[PDB]
């Protein structure tokens, strides 16, 4: 029995940038008031986790990363009302406190209790529940899913369907919901429209899924890796283009292809240049461009504001614009009701012990999502 | 008495950047097919006309500027169906061809026949109707309202109420409609919201009018010229701030004043720095910022796309997002029915012959709108 006790378990600790994860024993404290300790079942490898490794994202180290996952509640702290031991849950890397101005806003999801903007790498109370070799280890986004057990704040966990297949619905914790919501909720893609999707990884494929669900007539996938095009077409891309195949800049190609610009474009890579290209390729008077990718820390882009003055809309979003705790259970219910598919995003399924191999598959271009199983 | 004949009249010709206008005789050719020759009655001095003088806005010289005006049709060319001789009209600097993909789109207004994006300084047929000293003179935005007579394409003119006071409703041809629409149509300001308006000239005052019409609870005016604040409060500002009064950047001041960022911000100046400041000061998860000011030619801004990733929406618009030929007559009808006021924008009246004094009044900071009478 582990309730109220320190757990010694296995986790993937990142001690410093640009090094492999170290799979080793950590101590996980029991949950405090309004905290939940979760036995992990499955976690996806998102590019954002690789950004911590590469230094693209700055967050305090050493750290237990991982933010796309699903597991089963092991124990709850005093005052928890929304989950119980044995519940299937998804950790929420964007929390939903329910009390801040953003949570109360009909269109806000970026709760002010997040640990993204200005990361502390702690629980809400400014402390850590992790130690390794006698040293405190930072949390990541309130989730830290690269561990057999984590502790999260109640506002960072959602109860989901008890019959959920956790090795699939873990993707609702980041990449599926992000891409699908970027299309259906943030962009509000319209029936009959033309979309361009820059980056055909797990998140970009989810954007395609959402564009097709919304009834887009044309969905143009853009990637420098042509090995990504077959799966993009399977999930709804009508065309794919590789910028490297063209003498012209791709914004010009896409403007030509769309007879004057696309209705909706999405940056799903994380490069400053592709953010500006994606904006430019949407029709100048009524186009919408959504930034989804995460670019290198503290770098500014350059752009001509005439692109906006003519009438373009430029926006971005975290987690597809979804209010996390309200939406995650509904998305799992919709998956259970066959309203969308997750299998097209899953290319590899590895034990957790092969986390490094899973990151090498992402870096080499081979994988979409690797699911690690505990 | 002049139908089919060249008209000799006075115009304000700009031969060179950074020089006074030259009031002198020009020849105005009769209208060709689908053209309309207009006897001007009143024209406003908009900062965009001053941009042509300063080189902020690049358009071919020599030129007859002016784009905010009203007049009476003198004659129509073959095939014109939408106006007749003797009709009161407003020239439309943003055309409405009614046929292009933008005109057909429910939210588009930046018609593809515009002469703004890549100015030619011609009629739609690529030629000029103006001669001065035997030399061809450029048009400006298809309107060229700084002339006793102009010729415009039919898609660039709207028939308005025959009982219209032309010395007021000229402002519907640019500054009022731009600012009002930027609030009510482009931003879609909501009841109870907090707005910030950067720049309190005729366009920013019109933005305030729209934010007040929309029910905003707080409207914060921002200007470095504190002489602008009294009128801004008369038309709806709840409070005004001068960035020069503060040690901290005004985006930080405005974020503090709004307990975490404003719902809606407007850049109504034309500076790259205030475009980024205005974006920054809107709430990071659900704020909306609208660029209205005209940026300096060919210059890029620098900004961190994390401002957008958190959830902000950034857009711009020409002419308040209004489809010009549909909207201008309705706006005049609404003015006739006292649905909005134009007098708060008019600070000075001068004869056309005193156009240079009118530009001096704008450059000194004294005026909002000077209305020139022919
Ligand atoms: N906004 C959010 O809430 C959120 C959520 C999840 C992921 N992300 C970010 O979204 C991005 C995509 O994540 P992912 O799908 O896991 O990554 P991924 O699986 O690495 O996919 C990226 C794709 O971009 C392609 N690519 C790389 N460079 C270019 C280029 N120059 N032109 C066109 N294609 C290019 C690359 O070949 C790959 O297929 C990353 O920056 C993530 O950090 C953001
Ligand atoms: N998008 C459109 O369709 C459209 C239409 C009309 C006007 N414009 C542009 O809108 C802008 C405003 O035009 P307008 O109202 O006629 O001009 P204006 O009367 O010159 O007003 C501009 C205001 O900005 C103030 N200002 C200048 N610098 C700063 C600063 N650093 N911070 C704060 N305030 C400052 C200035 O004191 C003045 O009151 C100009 O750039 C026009 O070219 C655009
Ligand atoms: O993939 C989701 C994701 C983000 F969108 C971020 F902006 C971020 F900083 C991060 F750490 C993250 F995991
Ligand atoms: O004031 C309206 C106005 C604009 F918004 C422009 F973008 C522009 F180029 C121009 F010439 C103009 F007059
Ligand atoms: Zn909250
Ligand atoms: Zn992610
Ligand atoms: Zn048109
Ligand atoms: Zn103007």
């Amino acid at each position: 029995s582990t309730a109220g006790k320190v757990i010694k378990c296995k986790a993937a600790v990142l001690w410093e940038e640009k090094k492999p994860f170290s799979i080793e024993e950590v101590e996980v404290a029991p949950p405090k008031a309004h905290e939940v300790r979760i036995k992990m079942v499955a976690t996806g490898i998102c590019r954002s986790d690789d950004h911590v490794v590469s230094g693209t994202l700055v967050t305090p180290l050493p750290v237990i990363a991982g933010h796309e996952a699903a597991g089963i509640v092991e124990s709850i702290g005093e005052g928890v009302t929304t989950v119980r031991p044995g519940d299937k849950v998804i950790p929420l890397f964007t929390p939903q406190c329910g009390k801040c101005r953003v949570c109360k806003h009909p269109e806000g999801n970026f709760c002010l209790k997040n640990d993204l903007s200005m990361p502390r790498g702690t629980m809400q109370d400014g402390t850590s529940r992790f130690t390794c070799r006698g040293k405190p280890i930072h949390h990541f986004l309130g989730t830290s899913t690269f561990s057999q057990y984590t502790v999260v704040d109640e506002i960072s966990v959602a109860k989901i369907d008890a019959a959920s297949p956790l090795e699939k619905v873990c993707l609702i914790g980041c990449g599926f919901s992000t891409g699908y919501g970027s299309a259906v909720k943030v962009a509000k893609v319209t029936q009959g429209s033309t979309c361009a999707v820059f980056g055909l990884g797990g998140v970009g494929l989810s954007v395609i899924m959402g564009c097709k669900a919304a009834g887009a007539a044309r969905i143009i996938g853009v990637d420098i890796n042509k090995d990504k095009f077959a799966k993009a077409k399977e999930v709804g891309a009508t065309e794919c283009v590789n910028p490297q195949d063209y003498k012209k800049p791709i914004q010009e190609v896409l403007t030509e292809m769309s007879n004057g610009g696309v209705d909706f474009s999405f940056e799903v890579i994380g490069r400053l240049d592709t953010m500006v290209t994606a904006l430019s390729c949407c029709q100048e008077a009524y186009g919408v461009s959504v930034i989804v990718g995460v670019p290198p820390d503290s770098q500014n882009l350059s752009m001509n504001p005439m692109l906006l003055l003519s009438g373009r809309t430029w926006k971005g979003a975290i987690f597809g614009g979804f209010k996390s705790k309200d939406s995650v259970p509904k998305l799992v219910a919709d998956f259970m009701a066959k309203k969308f598919a997750l299998d097209p995003l899953i290319t590899h399924v590895l034990p957790f012990e092969k986390i490094n191999e899973g990151f090498d598959l992402l870096r080499s271009g081979e994988s979409i999502r690797t699911i690690l199983t505990f």
